[PDB]
RNA sequence: AAAAAAAAAA
RNA sequence: AAAAAAAAAA
RNA sequence: AAAAAAAAAA
RNA sequence: AAAAAAAAAA
RNA sequence: AAAAAAAAAA
RNA sequence: UUUUUUUUUU
RNA sequence: UUUUUUUUUU
RNA sequence: UUUUUUUUUU
RNA sequence: AAAAAAAAAA
RNA sequence: AAAAAAAAAA
RNA sequence: UUUUUUUUUU
RNA sequence: AAAAAAAAAA
RNA sequence: AAAAAAAAAA
RNA sequence: AAAAAAAAAA
RNA sequence: AAAAAAAAAA
RNA sequence: UUUUUUUUUU
RNA sequence: UUUUUUUUUU
């Protein structure tokens, strides 16, 4: 291949955009207790520990969960994730659990075309429940 | 397609990464006088008018560059650019001229995968000659 | 097939969803004065008799409408709709005529992927005009 | 695809339901004790946990279970599952054990064709045995 | 072809709608101010001089813009065009500018299916930030 | 497809128009006397409630009428039509009946190419007789 | 299917077997003891609880061991076998570990053709050593 | 036959 | 790949 | 048509 | 060649 | 696609 | 992608 | 007979 | 190996 | 393989 | 040759 | 889906 | 698809 | 499958 | 014939 | 074309 | 032999 | 990708 700079033939000035659009996926996680539903806000997902503290909305495309601590004595590991929107919220609980006591619980969902709508720092996600005392999330998303 | 969420039945917590990189082309101007050569620093990528101020590092591809204000009177526009390189400084002058007096004149030049090395703020691009008092630039480079 | 019972080798606990989602058509009436138009409230498709009580919100998919009582004498059944959205009502009035006056007259209309939002009981699906007294309503929708 | 709403050029009125059919899996627990069979109600079934209600009836098709905690100290978790039926009950003891002692043991058995019948609350599903004292079950059924 | 009247052999009467849907191009002009960004309102695309005095709603599909007038001395023609949503505003900038100081700067964005719902007069299009005091804008939109 | 705005890359301004034509149906009603011929006007056309309030003159294709009320007693519905044109009235009497009393009669005509001109508001389209006492007409034409 | 009951055109009567043969695994647990041997006597195949206590002799095809129990501390499961034979004893000791502390130890042995002649209860299968003081067998055999 | 630099071409 | 329920389709 | 980054998939 | 609007058709 | 110069190659 | 100049490899 | 949702089997 | 986003080449 | 009765089906 | 139960197998 | 055992059908 | 009336055509 | 309206494309 | 939701399957 | 009942048949 | 108008058959 | 349940289209 070339070994030295090369000339560009470049033409008229094109069309630029200094901000452009990133499609990531989010890992952070969620201190949760026991018996008691956690609203999952979207401001935490403008951070610059993501490098995305310069956007202002972002549609989530899809959610998933870990469970970040171990169980109680005696019980396996399970995380419950239920979608919340700013149209209506949802009534499913989608729940994964572990089948081994030192194996995490996970479990996620999708969100369709018709409900993928930007959201704010305001908004949240969903709500999550565990035994665990904390949640790992690894959410999907396009931020613009 | 579907109209509701759906379970993803999510595996084992897969491998992350809380800041990855970003392949962009950043456009910003500078100001240049005639007959003076001016040095274009890499510091010009990392702001926050282009979502870069938690980068440290770029890799530079290729260099464009239009002029971006008019010519003076009776003249055709035109720049140069000479690359610069912490090895080693380059002496090619990639000049592209205006063919007509209203329009802008263009060149750009390509780094071979030799050379595509990182490179910090403190470290420079190349150096800007032009009859124009300004010059517009879009640099192809990944972000890291 | 078989006659008896027969073990399942079953492995890991899957993952569970309690409360599923559920694509339904819910039938259901509305009184209607003449000359007057009448929202129908989206609230009226959560109930005990749809087996829906416990759902809170709803992506109505597609609404029909069917003329449940006779029409005024020497005339003709009719039904108007007009589609409602939170984001912005729609102005089109779907429009169906019996061509015989012991007919019932219908008419139907689609909601396009772009606009299929959750909607919850304070909101109302559309607006219903007809000379007889009582609108029978069929709403393809998916509760969640 | 289209982005507004379209007529639908609908007929006669259809035949209708609006309190339908519904196939399931429904996930619960039971608390076992050692060295005594627990008897599973039908009634268990029926639930507004489950949005199930609203039914009396329920045609059982297959039975899962899995050891919901831990077996006591230097054993392996291990289910028994005897199924019970309103003509008259099997002795058919399907057990499954755990290879490891972290982990879950399952086991499970299904209804054939001549034995789907419908049971309401009262009736009984199956007999659990278990060293561990929860025992989670997963029942695929049809709600009538 | 048929150089007088003929029969039509009509049957039944027809589903008709009197107040239809209409996929209309807009143009339309704004006065901008230099280094001032100006929000364009939804209200601007319903006007008697477009036959769209009647409708409420309207669904964006894409937004062009051009510069209207000449740009001050020595500069080239430039336009930015920045999203904005009910739901959430984005923060992108996609620019364009010209190669020719007498030729107008064009950039346009396109809005995805998930992003098209309905918009009202109080709501706004995008903001708009040019050197040139007009600029002309052509929204392909969907009246409803 | 795409869940965020995607830039456009628009060139020279194209060729707008701000009120274009528009095919419709237009559905009315007139008041028919028993053994007297109706002239049915080209003004019914231009309406806010039909949202062609805007145009002046229109195309007219085709008319279709149907009986609007029930005949008188012991007789079948009917329903005729004659043309009427600007540089000749025809003297056509295209004629539809109804097969059963509880039935519309319909019948319609279609206008050749050679005929198709503008009309304004002071034109007639055509007369209508009829035993009932209105007529439900729907015209198709083009609006310019 | 056929929904009633049809009729069978019976012949002579056929050849019969109150008491025919069984193939079988017969799943049940023997306790041992550290560093000694246990032979597993072939009368444990004889019980009401494997609904086999009509028989008086069996042919055992294959014997299969699973460790029951926790191992000692430190140290891994393993469990041997050695075959036994009234026309003579074998000196194998096919042995199976555990390459983790918390899974069961596992191994089997077949028995040839010409060594699979019957066994009463007085008679020993196989010899048995592990360092988990209970041992899981699992014997497939045919009752006669 | 492919690759690099300088030049040329549709 | 086939079958059941709920929904949608030619 | 190939390659790079981010995402998604069998 | 495909997608959306209005009209028409088997 | 061919030709020249500098370089690399089977 | 090829032709030519400098160089290299085989 | 297929698309789609819940679920199961492989 | 393809689809999508950013970007370049042609 | 065809025919009859009763039932079910495209 | 297909269906069932028990066992076994790739 | 097959091999084996018990049974049935043809 | 053929025939009849009026019209038009190679 | 063709024709008209509005939108889009090579 | 494709798509959706609930379930089942290799 | 398949399935049920009664009848009939190789 | 076809196209068009009126009309009938299917 | 198919089978079943609700539903839609043809």
């Amino acid at each position: 291949n070339s070994n030295v700079v090369t000339m560009i033939r470049a033409g008229s000035y094109p069309k630029v955009n200094p901000t452009p659009t990133w499609v990531r996926a989010i890992p952070f996680e969620v201190s949760v207790q026991s018996g008691i539903a956690f609203k999952v806000p979207v401001g935490s997902l403008f951070s610059a520990n993501f490098r995305t503290d310069s956007f202002t909305s972002v549609t989530v495309m899809s959610v998933r969960a870990w469970t970040q601590l171990t169980p109680p004595v005696n019980e396996y590991s399970f995380v419950r994730l239920k979608p919340l929107f700013k149209t209506g919220d949802s009534t499913e609980e989608f729940e994964g659990r572990a089948s081994n006591i030192n194996t995490r619980a996970s479990v996620g969902y999708r969100i369709p075309t018709n409900l993928r709508q930007n959201t704010v720092a305001a908004d949240n996600v969903c709500e999550v429940r565990s035994n665990c005392r904390q949640v790992a999330l690894v959410i999907s998303c396009c931020f613009n």
